[PDB]
């Protein structure tokens, strides 16, 4: 009663009193469970430290950086079915986006392991997700904690958003891989935290892929006149810098391209999860530098705080982060 969570297929399981193993199926699942407790973790989809996510070993404990890699339902990845099966999680947690739901429904029927899907594509969802997590992994007064200051955090950026007239809303440019020319649709969950922040995303359609990567040509971007520039991959923020061609675009000229953070995990994509409650915040800082009322350095260091449980210096803040 206590322990009966309604399953994948809408169905009405009972798991055990306490979940000592635990099976995420994509990084913004492993992720999170991360930042609630990383005992029980069994294993990580991807390697811990990759092209979108850096500096682990400095911001995330040894066992975390030791497990093995059993892959995962998500883009440019697959389960290692068997190696899960044999892990014996006691609860396998999943990803419920509809363009992974499909797959992950028959994996897991093969598998046979009790699992669960949490709904996290609208980044305001993060609250009530943290509090089911705690209450499957008898880590309630944790996962409350985190739950709390996603809630505070994503009511401010509301509340600030709310007030920028639509008219006033900052044209933004997500480029994506080592050129620039690839960027998300204005509604797909790799853009999200760029309109949650109050961003007009330039390129408008609706994803229809999982990894999206929409292509766009360096002539179509200047039509687009964006006022700023956000950067995922760092070859292309020097390069953007470097190469001539790109002073043409207002955003170069005002310098208005700012480089994603990544340390220890992304804090807008690649995996989308839970560090845009941070992530949302840091666009905002950016696409609105006189309106935005907070003091972004602050929300850092709180969030590091009790997220991962390490205190950032002022020198960190710049190394890091450029704050
Ligand atoms: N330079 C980091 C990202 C970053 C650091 N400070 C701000 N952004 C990278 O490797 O992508």
């Amino acid at each position: 009663e206590s322990r009966t969570f309604l399953d994948v297929s809408n169905k009405p399981i009972v798991l055990p009193e306490h979940i000592t193993r635990i099976y995420g199926s994509a990084p913004p699942i492993s992720f999170m469970i991360y930042v609630i407790d990383d005992t029980p973790l069994i294993g990580v989809n991807s390697p811990q430290t990759n092209k979108d996510n850096n500096n682990g070993e400095k911001f995330l404990s040894k066992h975390f950086m030791e497990l093995p890699i059993l892959g995962g339902w998500h883009g440019n990845n697959i389960p290692n079915l068997e190696a899960i099966l044999a892990a014996k999680p006691d609860v396998i947690i999943t990803w419920d986006t509809p363009l992974l739901n499909e797959k992950t429904a028959k994996d897991l029927a093969r598998i046979s392991i009790p699992a669960l899907k949490v709904n996290i594509d609208d980044s305001q969802n993060y609250p009530e997700v943290f509090r089911y997590l705690g209450r499957v992994m008898q880590k309630e007064e944790r996962a409350n904690a985190l739950a709390n200051m996603a809630q505070t955090y994503l009511d401010e950026l509301k509340t600030f958003v709310a007030s920028i007239p639509e008219k006033e809303r900052t044209k933004v440019y997500y480029a994506e891989g080592d050129f620039g020319l690839q960027t998300e649709c204005d509604r797909s969950f790799h853009s999200e935290p760029l309109a949650l922040a109050g961003g007009n995303l330039v390129h408008k359609c609706v994803q229809n892929s999982v990894v999206g990567l929409q292509e766009v040509s360096f002539e179509q971007i200047i039509l687009y006149d964006p006022e700023v520039i956000i950067v995922q991959n760092p070859t292309f923020y020097k390069t953007v810098f470097r190469e001539k061609k790109w002073a043409v675009l207002k955003a170069v000229q005002n310098k208005k391209v700012y480089l994603v953070p990544k340390s220890p995990f992304n804090w807008t994509d690649r995996p989308p999860s839970f560090m845009r409650i941070l992530g949302a915040h840091w666009i905002a800082s950016k696409l609105y530098p006189t309106r935005y009322p907070y003091k972004i350095e602050d929300k850092v260091k709180a969030f590091y705080q009790l997220f991962f449980g390490v205190e950032l210096s002022n020198e960190d803040l710049k190394t890091y982060f450029k704050l």
